[PDB]
């Protein structure tokens, strides 16, 4: 169950951009906080297009399932507005925002430490999501945000958060999963039924080549016939121009699902490079 939100106490603000069959807005929640205290605090709020209501149940339990563990890699759901009609979830707002934006607009001052620190706290967040068996199902650097850049002077690293995987791929139509090739394992285009534990494994790799390639989409140049193409005949993707964890990337995106790695073990050869 949701925490219930009051459509009195949200603000919707600036648009932020759009999900599959969503609107995502910045806005402010008037709230009640420690030491009972007003604050007014900034939150992130998902709008399901009300011409797709049909995927609400799918909308609201991507949000549910993770809202019920705490882990300090996870972005934290606040609750649910119900706002007249429309479905809406209030989440926390993440100061930076989108990785893959954030690796286009700083591509010049981003290096492999900084890539191998996200790519870590990335595989930590996947490694307790594993170890309590729920699946993501959507896991790409558009829904890992920042919460703090690197910080020289404290020693301080980025600092990342997972957000929710919104509508599953178990009931998306056909042509917006060949579209999210390769993020997408082949087996879920052969079926979504075959999401897994293991789909997770493969768009992680997918994500490490986004972290890799400073924001770049992989396969972008591929319309969706050519995307199909792509895994009929096996490929997989170039090294990034940041090479050093390309074979990470493809151990990660086996095209058997059975072999991908564990969590655990991607995390000690992330370990390893240096
Ligand atoms: O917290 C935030 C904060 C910001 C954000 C956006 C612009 C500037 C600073 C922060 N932007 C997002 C998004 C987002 C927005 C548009 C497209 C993709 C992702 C998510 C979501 F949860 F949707 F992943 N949270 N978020």
């Amino acid at each position: 169950v949701f925490h219930k939100i009051r459509n009195e106490d949200l603000i919707f603000n600036e648009s932020l951009g759009q999900g599959t069959f969503t609107k995502i807005f910045k806005g402010v929640r008037r709230e009640v906080g420690d030491y009972g205290q007003l604050h007014e605090t900034e939150v992130l709020l998902k709008v399901l297009d009300k011409a797709h209501r049909n995927y609400s149940e799918s909308f609201f339990e991507a949000a549910s399932m993770m809202s019920k563990l705490s882990h300090k890699h996870l972005v934290l759901n606040y609750g649910v507005c119900f706002c007249g009609d429309e479905n809406i979830l209030v989440q926390e707002f993440v100061k930076f925002g989108s990785l893959d934006t954030y690796l286009k607009k700083n591509k010049n001052c981003i290096n492999i430490l900084w890539k191998l620190e996200v790519a870590k706290q990335l595989a930590a967040a996947m490694h307790f999501l594993e170890e309590n068996t729920l699946i993501h199902g959507n896991v790409c650097a558009k829904n890992i945000l920042l919460i703090r850049e690197e910080d020289r002077k404290t020693g301080n690293p980025p600092f990342i958060k997972l957000s929710d995987p919104g509508i599953s791929i178990t009931v998306l139509p056909k042509d917006i999963l060949q579209e999210r090739i390769p993020w997408v394992p082949p087996e879920c285009i052969e079926n979504p039924k075959n999401l897994n534990l293991a789909t997770d494994k493969w768009s992680f790799g997918t994500t490490l080549w986004e972290i890799c390639s400073g924001g770049d989409k992989p396969l972008s140049a591929l319309d969706s016939q050519r995307k199909l193409q792509f895994y009929e005949d096996r490929h997989q993707l170039p090294a990034p121009k940041a090479a050093e964890l390309a074979n990470l990337i493809n151990n990660c995106m086996d095209y058997e699902p059975d072999h991908r790695p564990s969590f655990r073990a991607i995390i000690r050869d992330l370990n390893s490079l240096f």
